[PDB]
This record gives structure tokens, C-alpha cells and sequence, in this order.
């Protein structure tokens, strides 16, 4: 639909270039808009630091602060490029700070609340299982680490994913488990780039003399990878690390890059990551099972048209094994 | 004007490709010339290692040694590319060596003299204040560090910049403080690319439990960055490091990339870095204060013409805070 | 001639894109084939993990496992790209594993046998001198290092090169010493790119207080490089390391990139690395001595034709100095 940027209380529309990205791998979506402006156009509202809201046809798709403003000019004209990120960008950028220094008997959601507080970021817990909500006997910050880094460690200790959403909140969840969309070649799926790469896949991963391992049945030949770990590591944290490794490789090994027509799914909602979907390219013998959308890039160009780039990988690659500490 | 390369005592002119760069960030300017040569052309003088002098319309703009020679040929023709750097390149490349191993009650200028001596590089002290010239009770080299690295540490201990000039001398100074040129869009300024990027800017920088901090008023929201430092660090060396960090980010955050017509300034001199200037792009509401030229690239191409690329950033980004050791 | 890929027992031909690379620097040649396929084409045999044999006009040029399969499709057509490497790729990828953990009085060839065994890779010893075959009083693996890394250390301890060949075997040898081919500009040599770069060349290299050095007569001015090494290092392992450094720089400093017509040498054999050759570009005053082929890339494209890319550097750059441990 129509792209609108709400900044400095003002409203900006008419962008000739648009690119909005959001992925699981990150705790912050990114956006970038472009357009040529006639001399004498006030751009005071698109200044870095300005609070913004990025809307499309109405529904908000990103809220945070403007990161950058670029003006390229000649005697004749000027091209402006504005870029920003979800409020959660501060968590990725800045140090973890907590009046105390640690927590006692506090859950992940609770520790996140505290870390997020000074950044004015709200935490969104979308889990309803006992394991993930279990409290941490104790949790301590690690010298100057970012909020994001501290939370990766705690979230990893609870086997949950951390992401962000429009509105700019920190969301805790797990890879979608129910398929809700279908990509069909020739219809909503304009182009599909399916890549199966085993260069970094191993038959068995062994961490460190304590030890633990994870195997990968898809790798037909003997291909071991050894990971050196701390001497004092549970047979559990070993098996977990090993497994994390196997899944990370799976994720990067089996991938689909799809070009969708338009920006919305069948149900009208805008494409977003963490959606389980299926692909049908039968014409080329390709019909897939459950693929998780790891990333989405909504673009608008003159030589690209209104398209969405969707990256997908096996759901299993995004399950977070439980690792202590 | 006309580009001439004086090498092996000979004189070479007629280059079809020319690119000469000099920036504050470095202690050595770089150059590269190109041209197609008819079979049977002696290029023995453009051999790597050959001492050279690069002149433009007369005035020398770079002197050092040829670093490389490239010949690309077909049955029909050959394209030659020669590249070199100021004599000071050796200081960036090679180990710091000193018959003794340390100095006692010696100034920065004096320590530089010694380190530069074996490389046949002359030191140019362009400072006349007591602080910068203060002698070092003691100064010691650090296992295999380069001349450049040793001098960065000592120059940092005196809050001064280190650069090179035509003639290839090591120059000590501070960011220019007097504006002497004006870039006007449509006139001498053909194109301007103004970039304001706050992705790496923080509201406060804190180094390390000793501590010290520096804030950045331009960053409206709470965005802290913690820098872990040695336990035994002065409240001074802490505040200094913190401040260095703030300025380095400023430098990379607010930048202008300008395309100037020709190679000379209004007063006839060739463009060079460390010049305080002002920019006027009023047509697009842009009129700036004092910007320091951090880099200059003089180019000559068939599809570029005779132009100069000038990179500018706030002067304050280039002031060197005093840090001990 | 004709490019055929034997995979899954099947035979695939008609590739529109072909690129096969092999270089000394590596223990595994790489290949990649491309072609557009009509809907309904079975590609089950080109699946990652599949054992393959890459033949050209008959003679095999690479044998190993398929690493990747890529399918790019639109409603209209699909482009397939398959890539693989010599069997030896596993040695570069995987951990060194040995039922014991060490060897006693075993030669390089023997240690390689053992390390290679679980990967089903056969060792090819092409040396007949006493030094290289001398047994190691003792040799021990180093926590999780790859087979390739363990063997680099042992092969370095014997001054020999390690490479791979078609058939996918691990070969031990030394840089070819007899010239067997001549590249002549205008004839078999279509284009030549000769680069002489001294930016990373030093007059003297000194390792670490034990010490040892190597000089480089080609560097006319004083340019020292110091390499910090372990305190307990022989005056021998010092001189050796220093020399390795000098040769590595030589290799990257004086280089020729040549475009050969076709894929075969004069004697009919396909171009391969580790061939001593001479170049004659007299038309441009260039007639070289003995250059070693460090790499070869056999390509077939629509806008490139049937060509071979040959990279060459001074033979001396590839002699492996003896370093203990």
C-alpha cells in the first residue's frame, strides 16, 4: 500500500525508495527510505535521533529512532536517504546496566524487564510453558556486555528466541510451530533460489576431559568437528553446545531465498519473520515441508517494483538448546 | 595542470589515469598513475623501489619510493600502472629500532628524530606550545612495534596529530584552527554528499575500580558504552580515553564527501588535508561551520575529468586528548 | 574438450558454465558447473554428499564429494549450479583423529596415512630424498586441530609441500624444478597481467633473547620486520621462520596472471599447478625465468569462451624451510 514515516510529529510520504528488513537473527528491524526532493524542502523532522513510526497502508511495521540522514546534492537536485531501527536497537548497541549488578530468583522475563527499563523498551513474553519461565537462582552481568549479550546468555539458558516487533518491543518466543502460508511458484512466488550447501555441515560435533556430542544424519560420510570447551562443563552443557552447533549449520546449509509479489500474505497481513510456511515448486520437483521464515525484506523501487524478499530455512535450525550459565 | 613523475632521474608525463591521496588518518600519502604504452617503451625507471617525486604543474605533491608496477598486456597493447607512497611509508611498515632501547628526558620531536633516522625521514615540528614540547622523563620501545605505532603512543601522550607532507617528512601539528577556504555548491563544489550517522554515537562513554567518562550532548537518548581498561589507570587517562572514543565517533558520524572542480584551491595551492573550511549549500538549507578536511584525492580520468574528492568532518573529531604511557 | 560429471553412478554433460580450480596453497581442488534445465529434469544425482568424478575429454581432473546444489527458478525456467571438491576437502574441514594420540619413530608419510585413513583418503609420497623421509622421534596431535593443520606442522618439519590431485589423493612433494612449458604472448598466451608489488616486502626479517634472520636482496632500502617468537626457539627454527616469511612475501609480491587459450598444455595434458614454466612477452621487453604455477582455473562461459587462468610466481617463493615441532 502506501509508505508513511511519522517523525518529529510530522508525516512524510512519497518515498521512491523503500527497504524494510526484519529477521530472527536480530533484536531489531531496520528501514531505509529514499526520494529526490525539490530545493527548499524542510527535512528537520528526518534528523538522526528523531523518534519515528513507519506505517504501510496503515499498520505500523517499525518504531524506534532515526539512525541516519543522508543528503546527496548537485547544483540541480538532492537525493535524501533516511534510515532507522526498532527501539530495541539500543539493547544491541548499549551496555547492560543494572542498579544492583545481579538478580536472585528472577525469571528471564524479569531480568529482561530490568535491563530494558533504562532504554524504555517494553518486554513481550509470548511463552506459556514452565521451563522457559523458571526463575534463575542467580544471574549476574558480565563487565560491560551489552543488554543484548546478557540476554542472549539468559535466553539461551531457557531455550527461547529473542526478537523484536513493530512497536519496538523485545519479544521472547520459540520458532513458530504451525504453518500458516504457502508459497506457490508462478503465483505469489515470483522467483525461488534454493541452496543446499554442505561445506560447513559435519557428521558429528564434539565439545571437549568432559564431553558431549551431537550428530547430523544428513551427512553421509565421516566428518567430525571438535569444539574445545571449559573443563568444568556439564555433560549437559556439552551436549547442548554440540547441538547448537549442528543446528546453526543446518540453518545456513539448507536455504531458500524467495521473491514474493507485493508485501502482504494471503490473510492481508504484511510478511514477517518467524512464520512457518510451505513452498511448492512442483514444476521443478520441489515441494517442501515446514520452512521457517528467518528474514523478510519489504522493498519498493523503480526497477524492482513492489516485492518482498523472504529467506527461509528448516525450522529445526532455529530451536534454542538449553545451555547453563 | 600537468602531471609529472620524476623517477630514476628520468621524467614521465602523459598519464591517462591519476589518483593521489593524502589524509590525516595516515602518515603517508599514496599515488597511482596509469597509461597505455606503445610496444618498445622503456619502463625501467618505474620499477618498485625507485625513488620518485610526483609533481603537478610544478609543485611537488608527494615524494617517496615506488611501491608497485603493473603491466597488463594483450598481443595488441599494454596498460601500465605505477603506485607509490611518501618516504614516511617505511615508518608505517617497519619496526621501531633504536640503538639503545629507550630515551630519558627527550621530547616527542626528539624521540621521532631517532626513530626516523635509520629510515632517512626528516621530522617536521609545527607546534609552538609548552605542553606538546614537554620532555618525557622516560620513553621505551615496545617489542617489535612499528615506528608509527611507537610514535602514536608518544604523540597521543602530547595531544598532537602526526601526518606527512610532500617532500615526505613526518609532521607534528594539531587540527588547523583558521578557516581558509569556502566550498560553494554550484561553483567550485560540484557535488556534496552529507551524511549524519548516529548508529555508533553514544550518550556517554565510560572507561572501566578506576573510572572516567565523556558524554556526547548530541545524543538525545540514554545510550551508554563501557570500555574495560587496566586497573592501574589514572582518573586522567580514563577521562582521556573516554574522550578519544567520543571524538573518533564524532569524526565518523558527521561527514561530507565533496566533489571539487579542478585540483587547486582559490589561492592556487593544491587541495590538502588538515584545512579548515566552510561549506555553503544554502540552496538546500545547508550552511556549515568549521569542517576539517580529513582527506583529499586528486583524480584525473577520461570519464571523471579533472576533479578532487574532499572528505570533511567536524574539527573537534580530530583533537587528540592527552593519554599517558 | 567435453565436460562430464559422473555422479550417483550417472553421467551429466552439457554444462553451459564450468570453472575448475586447483592451487598449491590448498589441499583440495574445487569445481562448479552451471546450466539451465527444462522442467522435469531429474537432478537427484547432483545432491550434496554424492560421490563424483569430473572428467574432461576423458581424463579425470577432480574426484571427491558434491558440496552444494543450487536451483534458481522462475515460472519459466531454472538454473542449476553444482559445486564440489577433492576427497581431500575432508582433511581441510575435519578434526585430526588418531586412535592413539601420537606416533613414535614414524615418518611424515606414515603419520599422514594414519590421519587420512578414517577419511578414506590415500597418501601419495612423491619424494625420494633422505631428509623428507626421516622419521619423527615423536609426533603428537594438538587438541581438535584439523588433519590439514596437523600435517602442515609435520610437513613443514620436513620442508615439503602438500597438495592434492585428480583421483583426490594427498600428495607430498616439492616445487617442480624442471621447466616443461612456455607461454608466448600472442600465441597460447592471450593476456598477461604482471604485477610487481613491494608494499609487503622487507629488507630483513628477524624473529625474536633467541634470534635468527633472513634478508631480501631485492629490497634496496632499510626495511626491517620483527617477528616475536617463543623464548625457547632454536637458532635454527628462528632462521627458518624468518626465511618462511621472506618467501611468502616473495610469492605474493612478484606475480603473473595469465589467460591461456584452451585447457591443455602443448603436450596435450590439462593445465595444473606446480609446473615450472617460462613466459615470453618480448614484445613488451618481458622474458622471464622459471615461474611456478601456483594456481589454475579452467573455465567455460558464453562470454569467456574456453580459457584457462594461470597464476604464477617465483619458484623460490614456494620452497618450504624446515621448522621443528
Amino acid at each position: 500500500n502506501t509508505v508513511t514515516l511519522r517523525a518529529d510529529g510530522r508525516l512524510f510520504t512519497g518515498w521512491t525508495s523503500v527497504s524494510v528488513t526484519r529477521s530472527i537473527e536480530s533484536v531489531a528491524g531496520y528501514f531505509e527510505l529514499g526520494v529526490n526532493v525539490p530545493p527548499g524542502t524542510d527535512l528537520s523532522g528526518l534528523a538522526p535521533g528523531k523518534k519515528f513510526t513507519l506505517e504501510i497502508g496503515g499498520q505500523i511495521v517499525c518504531t524506534g529512532y532515526i539512525d541516519s540522514r543522508r543528503r546527496q546534492m548537485t547544483a540541480d537536485s538532492m537525493k535524501i536517504t533516511v534510515a532507522g531501527r526498532d527501539k530495541t536497537a539500543d539493547l544491541i548497541d548499549c551496555a547492560a546496566v543494572y542498579s544492583g549488578g545481579q538478580w536472585k530468583n528472577r525469571t528471564l522475563e524479569q531480568i529482561a524487564r530490568d535491563l530494558c527499563a533504562p532504554y524504555g523498551v517494553t518486554v513481550r513474553w509470548e511463552l506459556s510453558d514452565k521451563e522457559s519461565s523458571a526463575a534463575f537462582p542467580g544471574f549476574t552481568l558480565d563487565h560491560s556486555e551489552t543488554v543484548y549479550e546478557a540476554l542472549v546468555r539468559a535466553s539461551r539458558a531457557r531455550g527461547v528466541l529473542m526478537t523484536s516487533n513493530a512497536a519496538g518491543e523485545l519479544v521472547f518466543s520459540r520458532a513458530a510451530s504451525t504453518a500458516t502460508d504457502e508459497l506457490v511458484l508462478g503465483e505469489n512466488l515470483l522467483t525461488l533460489d534454493f541452496e543446499e550447501d554442505f561445506r560447513d555441515r559435519f557428521s558429528e560435533y564434539t565439545v571437549k576431559s568432559r564431553k558431549g556430542t551431537a550428530t547430523d544424519s544428513d551427512v553421509t560420510r565421516y566428518r567430525p568437528m571438535i569444539i574445545i570447551a571449559d573443563s568444568k562443563i556439564t555433560a549437559k552443557d556439552a551436549q547442548a553446545r554440540a547441538l547448537r552447533e549442528q543446528r546453526r549449520r543446518l540453518a545456513k546449509s539448507i536455504t531458500f531465498e524467495a521473491e514474493i509479489d507485493g508485501w502482504t500474505r494471503k490473510d492481508g497481513q504484511l510478511w514477517m519473520p518467524n512464520l512457518l510456511v510451505t513452498i511448492d515448486a512442483s514444476k521443478y520437483a520441489i515441494k517442501t515441508t515446514e520452512l521457517l521464515v528467518s528474514k523478510v525484506t519489504l522493498i519498493l523501487n523503480d526497477q524492482d517494483g513492489l516485492k518482498t524478499r523472504v529467506s527461509l530455512a528448516p525450522r529445526e535450525g532455529f530451536l534454542v538448546p538449553v545451555e547453563s550459565d
